């Protein structure tokens, strides 16, 4: 899609909600959920505590604050996965991921670990920790994490690039495209976990039915992401998701199984315009400067590849990008002044949330995904048809505010909606330049 | 996607088939069946004539003649639509569509209507009786006619129909009708001036599905809108709707057909992305002494009213799969190496068909879940992979058979290890340098290509 415009996301104010804010001193505040006691369960990325709210009252309690959670205040590693399990009453597990340290690792101390705890009802806490998966990949960027149970009753799990081929990790070698080898499996080296959408039984082990990759079966359901920070399934079984680009072309993808959606070789389509792959783990010297035009201009002596020289395999384009521009478009915008950044054609989304309706159900919202956006403090409404096949129209503004939101979700009468709001960090204003005051850190807030 | 080079059309030869030609010098042959009879039957646009040939003889037969086709040598009108019952074995039915006069028309430039017509197969005495009017009074022109019929897995007639070339050389200012539908009123006077860039879906006797989609708070034969040429329609094993659609410069189609979808034409060519396509309204003109600059709206002469992609305020659009292919607003409309016939250089295939191809006991390997896609101004097949539930496209469309041919259509025998093609008798066709010639290998021809 075309990018809108500061005056276009300016007019986007919703004055048809009732914005009131339910709690205001989050630290981080990451996942919210509707939890199966009807109240709102959420996490401090950094604290590492899951608080749960009641909805209607804002009362609020620390479940459980989960031990040696390792944060960087300039990173996005912490708690981030959150999931209970779909028959709780019968099955009271919750199932997180976080950072931790990895004690057989300087550079990359860290390992993610996808954990289940036990609830117990009785004492109002999480017990009994089990690892399931150990020894994945960390680092301070593109972690994504997203962590949802389908209708299979599969563990699906979002882990990102890992930031390879941009700022700190520039040289590192993307492994996006990269799948394990059979002794890789069989040893428990998971280096190439990266940049995937993986697919787990409960326990942690390998599904029998999961796709085979270069020949061999893994935990990998899809390959070639970048920050994939949405995971959503629809009611008829499809898994959506949202995706963050890098100066362009965020997307929002359907996800089939052994699909490879493309990163780093290709950006939204495969369309050789407004980026282009300029790999600086191949490049002459570690000296060589990211000119950060997304590889459409470079400086000398790193090798650029057009989306269409790529010879992958299984490529699938997102549904939705956020946004496509020409090879002319300018990634230097004044109007953002020394945040260059947040005037590139993206949004940042940050989640991915389907909205199921209801007996209030907001007039016109049918098969609509939900996508908060950071960098431009709106939350998206994108329409699908009703087989959720493919997307009607663009992706529609709401709630305009200096916020960067981080997550939605929306009562099960439909007609109010939570979001999450980052603590601190940079948000576009109404007129396009760009603030770092916030109107409403670290909140949760309810629209209705 | 992003256009191939002359080279690597060049390139894609084929050379795992052999080649057989079967019959040559057909009238215009459009649409090819394999028959409830296991023989091969195909359509003469031009003549009216449905032919069917023999594949170890290639002996032909013409079965019947259409009365009162009407063909205008420069047009694509003429006999469109062909298809079977699907239980032919109980049920002994053909379906086509054709160009006849209007003895109501009001208008000299515009004389006929299109007719979806059923007719009786007789065994006993081979050859089609009975005919019955299915929907009579659709548009009628000399472009852009699509015509393309098939039944589907719900027993009801799904039916291309073309936007009659509105907004572009001889029709340049005619209104286009791509996104427009009929008021209750139209629709009870069996007005269908609306049936235009329509996928129409009907029931076996012509009537209107029950179930069709409401536009404007109306149910029509309509069941998507905002289409200009979709030649191609075919339904895949798990019941879903693939069409390929020809675009202006650029922007040719692969979609996917959803109930009540709108397909953007002519406000979108592709996705909705403003690049190398904008909608310049020649009807809206200052005058009719406008040119068209024939620059896909991106450069366009004064006084003609242009509205960029993203401007629309349609609703309900559905944006392609693929597109072949979609180019930037620098690029260049007018390549000389296509000298005095420029747009055969245009970033577009010109894709005349879509056939979902469906394996069988002898079927090609990593043939599986694919899409054929015969393209006219490339001489080649497109093979396009989609993945097992038909829900995307994995990597770009493959070019196959590369010849100085204009490839009509194809479809596949039972058993997946032979095609059946058709091509044109005559017109412009790409060579593997690049440049254009009106020379074609084999014009009008039925060809057989068997897997080795
Ligand atoms: O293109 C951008 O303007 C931009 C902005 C931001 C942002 O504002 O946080 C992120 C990103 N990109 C980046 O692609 C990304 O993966 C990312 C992760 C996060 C986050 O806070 O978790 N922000 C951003
Ligand atoms: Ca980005
Ligand atoms: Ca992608
Ligand atoms: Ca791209
Ligand atoms: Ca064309
Ligand atoms: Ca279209
Ligand atoms: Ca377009």
């Amino acid at each position: 899609d075309v990018p809108l415009t500061p005056s276009q996301f300016a007019k986007a104010k919703s004055e048809n909600f009732d914005k009131k804010v339910i709690l205001s001193n989050l630290n981080k505040p990451h996942a919210l959920l509707w939890g199966p006691d009807n109240q709102i369960w959420l996490t401090e990325r950094a604290t590492g505590k899951i608080l749960r709210v009641n909805p209607e009252s804002g009362s609020v309690k620390t479940v459980f604050q989960v031990p040696e959670i390792v944060n960087d205040a300039d990173g996005q590693n912490g708690l981030l996965g959150f999931a209970f399990h779909p028959d709780f009453k019968n099955n009271p597990y919750i199932y997180i991921s976080g950072t931790f340290k990895n004690p057989k690792s300087k550079e990359l101390p860290n390992q993610t670990i996808i954990r289940r705890y036990t609830y117990n009802k009785s004492t109002d806490t999480l017990e009994k920790p089990v690892d399931l998966l150990a020894g994945l990949p960390s680092s301070k960027d593109h972690q994504s994490g997203r962590l949802v149970i389908g209708p299979d009753q599969k563990i699906y799990y979002t882990i990102g690039d890992q930031g390879r081929n941009q700022l700190a990790y520039l040289f590192l070698p993307n492994q996006a495209q990269h799948t394990p080898t059979q002794q890789e499996l069989n040893g428990k080296d998971y280096h190439t976990y990266m940049g995937k959408v993986l697919r787990l039984n409960l326990d942690g082990s390998i599904p029998k039915d999961n796709p085979s990759f270069n020949g061999v079966v893994s935990h990998i359901y899809t390959l070639g992401h970048r920050n994939p920070q949405g995971l959503a399934f629809t009611p008829n079984g499809k898994l959506l998701q949202s995706e963050q680009g890098p100066n362009s072309d965020d997307e929002i993808n359907l996800i089939v199984k052994g699909g490879n959606y493309g990163w780093p070789n290709v950006a939204g389509y495969k369309d050789d315009s407004g980026y282009a792959y300029a790999n600086y783990s191949a490049a002459a010297n570690k000296s060589i400067k990211d000119l950060a035009q997304n590889g459409v201009k470079v400086a000398a002596g790193v090798p650029v590849t057009k989306e269409s020289e790529w010879t992958g395999k299984n490529f699938v384009p997102p549904l939705k990008t956020l946004y496509t521009v020409q090879d002319t478009y300018n990634y230097n915008d004044p109007t953002c002044g020394e945040m260059t950044y947040i005037c590139w054609p993206t949004v940042a989304p940050s989640s991915a949330y389907v909205y199921k309706g209801g007996k209030k159900a907001i007039t016109g919202w049918e098969n609509t995904l939900l996508v908060p956006s950071l960098k431009r403090g709106v939350i998206f409404r994108i329409k699908l048809d009703p087989t959720y096949s493919t997307t009607y129209d663009d992706a529609v503004p709401m709630f305009k505010s200096n916020n960067r939101y981080r997550d939605v979700i929306a009562s099960p009468d439909g007609n109010v909606l939570y979001v999450l709001t980052d603590t601190a960090g940079n948000v576009q204003k109404d007129d396009g330049s760009v603030t770092n005051t916030l109107e409403n850190p670290g909140s949760l807030i309810k629209f209705t």
